[PDB]
């Protein structure tokens, strides 16, 4: 570039221009092209950041860093700090709060804009814990619209989070998987140290600042140079809040590395921590003075949001995997918080998939990492669907690292990175302005939801993601995103008795008529028949205990519903009943399972949908053994199901007075978090075209206010949901071999999952007929229940 030009009249200009001009922008450092004069123009210190009596009213001096001459307000760039110091004026967090009903702007204002004040690290127990400290933020927070926690997306790193906050999307869709990836089709490697981070074939999908510029909504910088300081970012913002209107952005972005950097130097907790905490509530303050100076402080939207939280991790807690593979030297590894395995080498034919997994499973009674192939993580964590993802993952336990070698690991005290469900790595929400509600409290909700809210506030139409739009309206007094529920693609069939006994060969070892068409219908079925969103052949069948949607096409249930109150009684299922499963006289031979297959296949046998040890009466029980309740199960998975059957759903029912538990098979051999078409599916049972679940759902609803019984609530709901691996052996869980009582519980919880993911993996739509708000239904099916203290 033409370096001999200069940044006069133009610093941090909001578009950046090609060669052979030279740059004035805040990308212009990045990239090596600023003129000259960059730093002497743009980032001028003279006299530091805070007015002083002594320079109330003085003539303007360009040198100096910011301005307390009288006409620095018209010109956009006095110090925060002015109106305060030279006018007599309070700072804005000494000043009551008061609701902000309606934005109040200055003319010329078409919208409030939109500010993201983004914290790295900044840990959610940080707004108790520091509240002495943070009165700035404190007031933000008991002002505003808050919640106790925001969920980040895994792996809990600043990358992959602060582009989900910009995308919507989980890293999977948006590419950015971890701080470092090897993208094996573009034979490239990326870090955060260096040049190919830059490449923007590593960014996927459409960030804020691109769906703002597309739909004529003018943007500020996102990315903030590392040697910009603090107070410059702040002051930058404030100036481009005072173009003219045709120039002035509508979104701003904020970004702090702290407390990140001296989280990870001195652990979450430390005593040097305070500091670090008080130094981002003075930035907060200087925004917020900054917007009451320019009569902004009841027009914007303020959002203050971290990217993850930080856990205790020391150099000690650091797992090798030299005390396990022989072959250490083959393989690569991207360690840390997390890890990814991969050949060293695509040439060497000795490599194995399946004797590393072998070789890091439960090989140490306290090992603090579980591998993984990626199909098998959770279904929650939403982390297998790109080609940057390894297909060996090793989930590290909090606190912990892992490594290849002893000798990489040669500091810190803090660290992130793991699970996001994990405590330690949640993080913070608060909104504050017109567009929030006013001292109002929130669930927690994950951070995927965050863009939709951005494009509401913004009067934007949303690119594609992995939010779902509505289920945050709960947090805005206006701007709300009103959807209607998906369409019914598929109508049911509704059989009636079509087919005898003797039609069938299945192979097996051997007031009625009200309930065959659908009166205890209303007991089992709370919330509707859920909605099948894809086209494909299907019957409703009633039954006494529960009622199903069966697919002619897959051979067995998409769901299974049925309510099992707090009283209910469980029964013996003896091996007699089991193995003489009833023809269905409702379904075709040839829509219908056998026995035989099942016979034949040495590695597979079959569970039941609705849960035999349930059954109301003796002629319900009969309904239990329908070839229509069966399903493909290994036996390893069969112990698991059981545990949940016989002893878990009385025990959820005695516990929440009442459940409705909704069943059935997932298919996802393509792990891409949608369900699977029927030519997706790789494995049968043998001999037959019965096709083999992924995964198995189970989704359990009751009432919130738990004196009510599921089956005669008045309110809101309640729900806990999962989506278990179905897998042949239960080498996940080490101590397997133990009673089920000992392991299946802890297997159940790490495979806890929303009602939504279930959607996505099912094409079905679930509380299609509540007494509830669509928004809070919305809200509902996002929920996911962590298990965590
Ligand atoms: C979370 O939300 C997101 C957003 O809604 C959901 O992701 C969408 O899911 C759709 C289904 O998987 C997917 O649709 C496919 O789109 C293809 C066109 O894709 C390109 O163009 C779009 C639009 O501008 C762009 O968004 C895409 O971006 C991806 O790819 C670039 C690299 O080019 C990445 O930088 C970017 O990060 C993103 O990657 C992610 O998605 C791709 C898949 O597109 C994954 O491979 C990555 O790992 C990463 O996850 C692309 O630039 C389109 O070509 C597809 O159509 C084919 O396949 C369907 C199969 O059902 C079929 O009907 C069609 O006929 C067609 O078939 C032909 O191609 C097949 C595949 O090669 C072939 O085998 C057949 O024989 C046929 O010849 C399909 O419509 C959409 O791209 C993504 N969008 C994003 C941003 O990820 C996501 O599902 C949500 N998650 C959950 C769990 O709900
Ligand atoms: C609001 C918002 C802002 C931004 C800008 O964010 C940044 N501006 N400037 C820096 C960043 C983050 C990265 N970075 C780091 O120093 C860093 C720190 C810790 C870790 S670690 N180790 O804690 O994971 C890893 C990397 C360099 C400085 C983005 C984008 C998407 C543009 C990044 C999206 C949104 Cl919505
Ligand atoms: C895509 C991407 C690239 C890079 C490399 O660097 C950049 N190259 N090109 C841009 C970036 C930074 C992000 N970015 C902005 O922050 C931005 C700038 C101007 C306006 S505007 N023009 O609307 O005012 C709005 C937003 C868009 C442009 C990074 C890292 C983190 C590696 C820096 C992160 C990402 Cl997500
Ligand atoms: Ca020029
Ligand atoms: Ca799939
Ligand atoms: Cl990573
Ligand atoms: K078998
Ligand atoms: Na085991
Ligand atoms: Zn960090």
């Amino acid at each position: 570039t033409a370096t001999s030009g200069s940044c006069k009249g133009r610093c941090f200009e909001l578009q950046e221009v090609g060669p052979p001009d030279c740059r004035c922008d805040n990308l212009c450092k990045s990239y090596s092209s600023c003129c000259h004069d960059f730093d002497e123009l743009c980032l001028k210190t003279a006299r530091g950041w805070e007015c002083t009596k002594d320079r109330c009213g003085e003539v303007r001096n360009e040198e100096n860093a910011c301005h307390c001459s009288e006409d620095c307000l018209s010109r956009g760039d006095c110090c925060t700090n002015y109106q305060v110091v030279c006018k007599g004026e309070s700072h804005w967090v000494d000043d009551d709060c008061e609701e902000i009903k309606v934005p109040e702007c200055p003319a010329g204002f078409v919208r409030p804009p939109l500010i993201i004040f983004s914290v790295d690290g900044f840990r959610a127990s940080y707004m108790k814990k520091g509240s002495k400290v943070m009165p700035n933020i404190e007031k933000l927070r008991s002002c505003g619209t808050h919640a106790p926690y925001m969920r980040p997306v895994y792996p809990t790193k600043t990358f992959p989070n602060l582009y989900t906050l910009a995308t919507g999307l989980y890293p999977e869709s948006h590419g950015i998987v971890g701080n470092s990836m090897y993208d094996p089709v573009f034979d490239a490697s990326f870090h955060l140290r260096g040049r190919e981070k830059f490449n923007h074939r590593w960014w996927g999908g459409q960030p804020l600042w691109i769906t703002a510029t597309k739909q004529g909504v003018r943007a500020g910088t996102f990315f903030w140079s590392v040697s910009i300081p603090h107070e410059r970012r702040i002051l930058t913002i404030l100036q481009w809040l005072s173009l003219p209107d045709n120039e002035r952005p509508s979104v701003y972005a904020f970004y702090s590395e702290q407390p990140d950097f001296s989280g990870h130097k001195y652990g979450p907790f430390g005593p040097e921590m305070t500091n670090p905490l008080r130094e981002i509530d003075k930035t907060v303050g200087q925004l917020m003075d900054g917007l009451k100076q320019l009569r902004l402080h009841r027009c914007v939207n303020v959002i203050f949001v971290g990217d993850h939280g930080m856990e205790d991790v020391t150099c000690d807690r650091t797992e090798f995997l030299s005390n396990y593979l022989t072959n250490v030297d083959d393989i690569t590894l991207v360690p840390g918080t997390l890890g990814r395995i991969r050949a060293k080498s695509i040439n060497n034919s000795k490599y194995d998939p399946k004797t590393i997994i072998a070789a890091l499973t439960c090989k140490k009674p306290d090992q603090h990492f579980k591998p993984y192939m990626k199909q098998h993580l959770p279904k929650r964590l939403h982390y297998a669907n790109n080609r940057r993802i390894e297909d060996i993952h090793l989930l590290v336990d909090r606190r912990w690292h892992v490594a290849r070698k002893p000798l990489d690991v040669y500091f810190f005290q803090g660290d992130h990175g793991f699970d996001n469900k994990v405590n330690s790595m949640q993080t913070v929400f608060v909104g504050y302005g017109p567009t929030f509600k006013y001292r109002t409290k929130v669930p927690p909700f994950e951070n995927i939801e965050l863009y939709n809210v951005m494009c509401d506030l913004l009067g934007l139409k949303p690119a594609p993601n992995n939010g779902t739009h509505g289920s945050l309206n709960h947090l805005l007094r206006t701007n709300t995103f009103r959807p209607t529920m998906p369409d019914e693609v598929s109508r049911p069939n509704y059989p009636g008795i079509m087919y005898l006994q003797s039609e069938f060969d299945l192979g097996c070892t051997c007031n009625k008529r009200l309930h065959t068409k659908g009166s205890t219908k209303e007991r089992h079925l709370l919330y509707g028949r859920p909605a099948v969103l894809y086209r494909t052949s299907y019957d409703i069948l009633y039954h006494t205990d529960f009622e199903s949607g069966y697919s002619e096409i897959f051979l067995m249930p998409l769901w299974t519903s049925y309510t099992i109150s707090k009283q209910a009684e469980v029964s013996s299922i003896p091996e007699h009943l089991t193995n003489c499963v009833r023809p269905d006289v409702r379904v075709s031979p040839g829509f219908s399972q056998n026995c035989l297959a099942y016979k034949n296949d040495k590695q597979m046998s079959y569970g039941f949908l609705f849960p035999p040890y349930l059954s109301s009466s003796p002629e319900a029980k009969y309904d239990a053994f329908l070839v229509t309740n069966m399903v493909p199960m290994y036996p390893a998975f069969k112990r698991v199901w059981a545990y949940f059957q016989r002893v878990l759903v009385k025990k959820y029912a005695s516990e929440r007075n009442g459940v409705n538990v909704i069943s059935g098979p997932i298919f996802d051999y393509n792990y891409d978090g949608l369900r699977d078409t029927e030519d997706e599916i790789k494995q049968y049972v043998e001999g037959s075209s019965i096709p083999v679940p992924t995964h198995y759902y189970s989704i359990i609803t009751s009432c919130l206010d738990f004196t009510q019984p599921a089956d005669k609530c008045d309110g809101p709901l309640s729900v806990s949901s999962f989506i278990l691996p179905h897998r042949p052996d239960n080498d996940e869980s080490c101590n397997s071999s133990e009673d089920e009582s000992k392991w299946v519980e802890e297997l159940m919880k790490m495979h806890t999952a929303r009602v939504r993911d279930i959607e996505h993996l099912t094409g079905l739509d679930f509380y299609r007929k509540t007494s509830r708000s669509y928004s809070e239904i919305l809200t509902l099916k996002t929920y996911l229940h962590t298990y965590e203290s």
